[PDB]
């Protein structure tokens, strides 16, 4: 009719103009959530980065000493090569356990 | 009234334009958001995973050390001097050795 | 962004407007009935014009003709008397308003 | 549902607008009307109230001169009243020819 059209146009539009509002403030929360995620996201990546770094360092490091160890060895007595083989041996063994141990201990 | 009714119009194109271009906006968003949630979650197990390596290596370096430090009474004295000087050595890493080392292990 | 008081504002006037196109209805409806009124009184005392110019002519000719009579029959009576008769037909041709009012009073209230 | 809407507002304001001025116009022309007949209603009343009067008139002195006329009937000759009798019956009866007749006289004479 008339003066039933003319409040369905006005309930339209407080409608559509509830929906742009949630919408707003919904994409608000993405802005912030984004920018935060974007933050951790670097973060980390210079984490892993940093971390890469002393990774190979150790690596390098360990690959050296296990070089200087397995060609001074023989430069032992037989009773000590016997010894110093296992002992390498098991220097090159290290487990969760003993790791997440340690962990604790830098950390705390 | 007719210059009323157009005001309907209009402004209902200006309110629906902006509604659209909030909603193309927005899910642009979504797929941001959620792609460099995707990166962080990586980097993070990067991290962690990058980590435990890390202190294993430090672990097993400190016991090698122990080894040829103990080791190192029971030598020769004109080789203990070798052998300090080659400890000394390998315990010292500069930028340009592990940039060598980087190269090499992406190829 | 004023859109809820333009909503209100079409609404307003057009209830104004109908409004407006209500009174003037009933006004031209009315008008109608006024109208066929003044037409049938027209016609009413335009026949009734007529109808009486046509017996005022009538009844002036009877008059001329009568007076023709007595005049023309005047001298063919006694000497004496003519004279008399000569003044009846002046008081005759005389009326007053007073025998009017009488006669009209006379006509409409034997209409009864 | 708005752009279908609107063009409906404003066809059907249109649709009132023509109605309206539709209506205007055949009310201002029953204005006009209705003075027209309410003029003639009044030209042919003040008409018909003037000839009322001359009649009532013409008829009363007709009356009177017919009075007159049998008043001295008796004092003219025998002979004569079986003649001027004839002459009042002749008079007093108008036929729509000699009304006719002197219309068109009175009318043709100025």
């Amino acid at each position: 009719t008339i003066p039933e059209s003319l409040d369905r146009i006005k309930e339209e539009f407080q409608f559509l103009q509830a929906q742009y509002h949630s919408l707003k403030l919904e994409c608000e929360k993405l802005a912030s959530e984004k920018t935060e995620m974007q933050r951790h996201y670097v973060m980390y990546y210079e984490m892993s980065y940093g971390l890469n770094i002393e990774m190979h360092k150790q690596t390098e490091i360990a690959k050296r000493l296990n070089t200087i160890c397995a060609q001074v060895i023989p430069f032992l007595s037989q009773e000590h090569q016997q010894q110093v083989a296992q002992a390498v041996e098991r220097a090159k063994q290290v487990t969760m356990a003993e790791l997440n141990a340690i962990i604790g201990q830098q950390q705390l």
